[PDB]
């Protein structure tokens, strides 16, 4: 395991504030984004496709543990938590990510907002890609990839185990 | 061929507005509702959950020709289109109902609004079920159905050869 | 005071179910609907300007009060009630009619979803109006009026002394 | 005449694209955003409360005229416009800023998207303010101010003779 490195190559700072940036790719970063209509809770997460939106940030927490560390580590549990001062709907629900558990989860389940930071399903590890500060994200239902979503076919984030649909990032740090 | 019959009995007249309700139901009658979220042209068709929502008025026309009668007759092919003079978006398509043949179609592909009267895809027949006057209707893509749709999971209308999935119907004239 | 009647001639019964249909229009019922768009509650209230969409019932009740009788009085402060089985959003608000009171209320302010059963704002009175079967209602901020609302300009409820403005409506049994 | 100088001190080239960014604010670029419900075209322009968000592009274009230059000068007119692959509603419309002439237009009206290029509403000067590199926005129906809007208050822009209502901006280039 290896500290993840951010786009300008500094290592990744534990609760410090990252867009999630889709390596080679024409759109943004990935922001919170309504996946069903009614109810729209909780909400799905998307990368925009527009060029120059950086995405909404998030930062990165140990679970458990790790009374050691202010760095993120490859292949070490964490939580994945949007940070926003606003957040106006599905305020009963946290912002942390998390794989869809519902009756209602596809084969392939959507990325959703919501988890509770010490379920399974809002456990996260990030590794290693083939690419310089390239990684992707696993959880235990598979690998973070994406499908053509509902925001004119924007992609949007799901677990899944087929290799070709996983979703290649680098962390870009909010100055 | 029969007489197709409203729900006071008479015989349903050509261009004459007709709510087209569910039979056996707590719901109200079928309505334009979008069916994706963005493009959200062409709309869909769903049952509304309200119960005492009339729906949206319709009319039927013969398509091809027969200029023989005022009524309409089962099994024989007809337009079924949307009347309202308020119609604030996709105004680019018509009102007319279809069964989508777009390249993103489902294998039941959804009823959608916007057809062209002489496109094969815009032609239906009313048939007979059991009672009541209850009726069903079919396409060239199967028998119109439902399956739980994006608005609180109200029944959404697609072409289905899957016999469980058959939505009986009522005609109630419009004032 | 007199028995309040219905569209039909019979009076009104307290908790019973009715359409409020604004008289002589060509549009529809009184309905819920967002005045705002974020935060989109508490909801308003709008004449739909479509012309066979009856409205959303309610139900009126006494308050305080009147241990007498199930019959609904003019002049006589009651509360007003939409009644749906299903609410999706805006949940933690009543269903109660109400003059809007909050700090951002307008000089003509708003009849809003949401009062108290008991709070001052929440309370109506029906009141005969020249019209068959026709009445208006009021409340201690003036009495229920329309401007033009957001929805393709159909009529958005508001409390006024305006008399140019009044509401004038029958009500409609839900059967 | 001085000329216009970018975030960096860099002159604004004409045709390029900039951000413009609200000076001393917590909150991020300006956006195209709807101000009404329905019909929601012509957009209006907010600036977003999310501090990360940059805005959407926009270009500058002397009006009428001026073949001498490559950059942008104050107190002289240009039309603004914003530039976007993706533009998914209003399509009948331009990307052009320019005052609402409408018959519905505000006392301190809107500024919508949707001019025409040699239109007199959709003609903007750039003027220095004090520091920094901060400047102001002028039309002919007054300063380009901000009022609370619909998206969570956030700040509207409007044309307006109020002083206190001044939006002082900075100019990003776009990478
Ligand atoms: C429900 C709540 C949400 C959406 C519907 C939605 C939804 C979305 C979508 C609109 C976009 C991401 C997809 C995309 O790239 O779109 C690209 C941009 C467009 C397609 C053009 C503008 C779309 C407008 C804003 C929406 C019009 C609503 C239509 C008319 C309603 C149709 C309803 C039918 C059922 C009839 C988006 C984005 C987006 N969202 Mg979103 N998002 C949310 C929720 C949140 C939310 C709580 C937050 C934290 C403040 C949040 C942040 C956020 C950020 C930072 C960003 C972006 O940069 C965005 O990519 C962006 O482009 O915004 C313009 N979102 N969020
Ligand atoms: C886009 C355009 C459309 C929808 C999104 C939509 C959509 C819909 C839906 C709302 C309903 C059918 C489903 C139902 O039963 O719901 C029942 C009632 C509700 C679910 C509560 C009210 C929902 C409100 C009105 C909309 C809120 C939208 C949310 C906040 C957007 C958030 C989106 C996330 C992605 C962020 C409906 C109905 C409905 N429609 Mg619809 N419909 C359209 C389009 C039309 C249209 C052109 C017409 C001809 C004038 C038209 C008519 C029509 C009629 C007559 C009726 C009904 O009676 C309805 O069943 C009804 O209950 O209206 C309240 N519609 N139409
Ligand atoms: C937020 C929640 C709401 C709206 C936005 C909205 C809103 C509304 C509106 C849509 C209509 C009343 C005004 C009217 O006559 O419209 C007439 C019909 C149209 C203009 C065409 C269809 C409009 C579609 C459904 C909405 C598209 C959403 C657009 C694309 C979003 C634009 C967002 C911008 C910021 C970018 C309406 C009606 C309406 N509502 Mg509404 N309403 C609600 C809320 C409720 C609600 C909780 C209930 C109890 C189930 C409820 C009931 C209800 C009933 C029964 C009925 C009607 O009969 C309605 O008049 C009707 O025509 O529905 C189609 N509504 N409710
Ligand atoms: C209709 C079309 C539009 C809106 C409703 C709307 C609307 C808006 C709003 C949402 C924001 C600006 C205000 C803001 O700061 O909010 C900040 C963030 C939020 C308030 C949380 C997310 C709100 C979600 C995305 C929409 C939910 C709609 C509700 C559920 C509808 C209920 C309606 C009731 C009547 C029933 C926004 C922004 C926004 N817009 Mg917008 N915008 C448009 C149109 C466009 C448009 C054509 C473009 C070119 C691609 C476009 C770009 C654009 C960009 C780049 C950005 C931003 O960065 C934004 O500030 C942003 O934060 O996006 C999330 N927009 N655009």
């Amino acid at each position: 395991r290896e500290q993840v490195k951010d786009s300008n190559g500094n290592p990744v700072k534990r609760g410090a504030k990252y867009f999630i940036q889709p390596a080679k790719s024409n759109g943004g970063g990935l922001v919170p984004a309504a996946i069903n209509i009614l109810p729209f809770c909780p909400l799905g997460i998307t990368q925009t496709l527009l060029p120059y939106q950086p995405g909404l940030p998030v930062s990165f927490g140990y679970e458990p543990v790790i009374a050691g560390t202010d760095y993120i580590y490859t292949s070490t549990t964490i939580n994945i938590e949007f940070r926003s001062e606003i957040w106006p709907v599905c305020n009963e629900l946290s912002k942390l990510w998390a794989v869809d558990v519902s009756s209602s989860a596809a084969k392939e389940p959507a990325i959703i907002i919501g988890g509770e930071r010490t379920a399974p399903n809002s456990l996260f590890k990030i590794e290693e890609a083939t690419g310089a500060h390239t990684y992707k994200l696993t959880t235990s239902s598979g690998t973070v990839g994406t499908i053509p979503g509902p925001w004119l076919g924007a992609p949007q984030l799901i677990a899944t185990n087929d290799d070709a649909k996983t979703l290649f990032v680098k962390f870009v740090k909010v100055d």
